[PDB]
């Protein structure tokens, strides 16, 4: 995350680190005992299930920590649509090993229905332990960064990615996905950021709008952060996680 702000111990308890071969990854968002929703382009099919871990209710990645849980997966699940960086259907379902015990430190976010609508310009917050600048790591003890957000439509935000673009990428925002942050530089997700919550605050409650897909280099203007709308797999994940419950 960068131009954001440290989270306090806590306040984000569905926010998880996800691990390969021990080193940080991507982020996801714990949405029941043994579920864990992130992003697809996170898991390539080359890489081993038994060589992921997921960090729940930690702060400070790099501290110890009595209220942290660390667990092992079951299964890794990407929609069947997903192809290629970029692509849609940029989400995965994640089994743990063994279900986990809610804590005040870790609790699961609620997820949106399928006609789920959160409106243009709504103040919605991305959390992660990604870099703070591109190709700049989050400082030990890395604790947990966060960033208020307004939404951005995707013809608006495939209007900014349009300026300056270059010719050989795609950066086509798909049906199933949303933009967040500002027309200007300085404030958005990064590498490392990926695959976690976007929180957005609706009647009391907080839902998770979005997965973090993908970008260009991070806070650069006209290239604020893609998410993968939740609202778009709602069917899906409903069916996948009853079947396997
Ligand atoms: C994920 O690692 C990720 C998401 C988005 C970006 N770029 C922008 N937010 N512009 C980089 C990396």
């Amino acid at each position: 995350i960068t131009g954001g702000s440290s989270a306090v111990a806590g306040q984000w308890p569905w926010q998880v680190s996800i691990t390969y071969e021990g080193v940080h990854v991507c982020g996801g968002s714990l949405v029941s005992e043994q579920w864990v929703l992130s992003a697809a382009h996170c898991f390539p099919s080359e890489h081993h299930k038994e060589a992921y871990e997921v960090k729940l209710g930690a702060h400070q990645l790099d501290s110890y920590s009595e209220d942290a849980k660390v667990s092992t997966l079951k299964d890794i699940i990407p929609h069947p649509s997903y192809l290629q960086e970029g692509s849609q259907g940029d989400i995965a379902l994640l089994q743990l090993s063994r279900p986990i015990t809610f804590s005040r430190y870790i609790r699961p976010i609620s997820l949106p229905a399928a006609n789920a609508s959160f409106p243009n310009g709504l103040h919605c917050t991305v959390t992660g332990w990604g870099h703070v600048a591109p190709s700049v790591s989050l400082l030990t003890p890395k604790p947990l960064q966060q960033l208020e957000v307004p939404l951005i439509s995707r013809e608006t935000c495939n209007a900014l990615y349009n300026i300056d673009a270059k010719p050989e990428e795609p950066h086509f925002v798909q049906e199933d996905m949303v933009c967040a942050g500002y027309v200007e530089g300085g404030k958005d997700a990064c590498q490392g950021d990926s695959g976690g919550p976007l929180s957005c605050p609706v009647e009391g409650l907080w839902y998770l709008t979005g997965i973090v897909s993908w970008g260009d280099a991070c806070g650069a203007r006209n290239r604020p952060g893609v998410y993968t709308l939740a609202s778009s797999y709602a069917s899906w994940i409903q069916s996948k996680v009853t079947e396997l419950q």
